[PDB]
């Protein structure tokens, strides 16, 4: 019964656009990092501990920080978000940072170790690294298991960047005025998600693909939350704004 509707030339276009933007702001190598304040592990195994020292603060805080510069090229890169006001393009860059990042990562994240491997032993981040950086498993062990799920979903590049760029237009954050505009923009990418994975993907990984990509969405908003309260009590440790940057105070406080 169910129709399998060619892409248009203008979705054809979309996803060109989206590959060719994302590849720009990817780099699959990662040899900027060692440009980051150097990593440090301490001997952990407390999280008095954790917040005392923050070894791993100032790094990852670095990969974070460039990673929402990339996200902002990124995103400016998206059809029709140069078409939304200044003012509308920041909350939805601001509210959807974290998240993309996250979602970005899984390019990295390797389930041979249950890591992100960024190259080399002092760019593999495991749990414990997270935890180095004050953040608790609240959070973490959730994430892995948000980051399982998405690679067994096998997606392709192209439904990669489509739901990254789906997480970047939502209508619903707060702090929107033209959420009618977002809406139409995301309802566009939306209909090349769906027309891609219908015409373009083999079962058995296929049918009901888009539903569960719809549901990573929603994981996001649930780790959205939680790193939301684990930033704020982060924050209230002393000398730890010169462990951010100026850029992931703005974003996250
Ligand atoms: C300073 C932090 C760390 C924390 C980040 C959280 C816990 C996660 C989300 C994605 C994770 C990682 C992502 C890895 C990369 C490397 C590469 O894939 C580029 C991508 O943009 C990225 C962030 C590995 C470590 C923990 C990160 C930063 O939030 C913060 O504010």
């Amino acid at each position: 019964d169910s129709l399998r509707p060619k892409l248009s030339e203008e979705q054809q276009r979309i996803i060109a656009i989206l590959l060719d933007a994302h590849h720009k702001t990817y780099d699959p190598t990662y040899s900027d990092f060692c440009q980051f304040r150097p990593p440090v592990r301490v001997n952990d195994g407390s999280v008095t501990l954790e917040l005392s020292q923050l070894s791993m603060l100032p790094h990852l805080a670095d990969l974070v920080s460039y990673s929402i510069q990339k996200v902002i090229g990124f995103a400016k890169m998206i059809p029709g978000f140069r078409d939304l006001t200044s003012e509308d393009q920041i909350v939805l860059l601001k509210s959807s940072a974290i998240e993309v990042i996250m979602l970005r990562s899984n390019e990295s994240f390797t389930m041979d170790d249950m890591s992100w491997t960024c190259g080399n032993q002092d760019y593999k981040y495991r749990v414990s690294d997270v935890t180095k950086a004050g953040f608790s498993l609240e959070l973490i062990e959730p994430l892995i298991k948000f980051q399982v799920g998405l690679k067994k979903l096998n997606l392709h590049e192209e439904e990669h960047v489509l739901l990254m760029a789906i997480c970047i237009v939502s209508p619903d954050r707060p702090g929107v005025q033209d959420a009618a505009l977002i809406e139409a923009i995301q309802d566009r990418l939306s209909n090349t998600l769906q027309t891609y994975i219908r015409c373009r993907h083999p079962p058995p990984g296929s049918h009901l693909l888009y539903a569960k990509m719809i549901q990573k969405l929603a994981d996001l908003r649930s780790l959205n939350e939680e790193h939301s309260k684990q930033y704020r009590c982060l924050s209230f440790q002393p000398e730890c704004s010169m462990k951010l940057t100026p850029l992931v105070l703005e974003v996250f406080g």
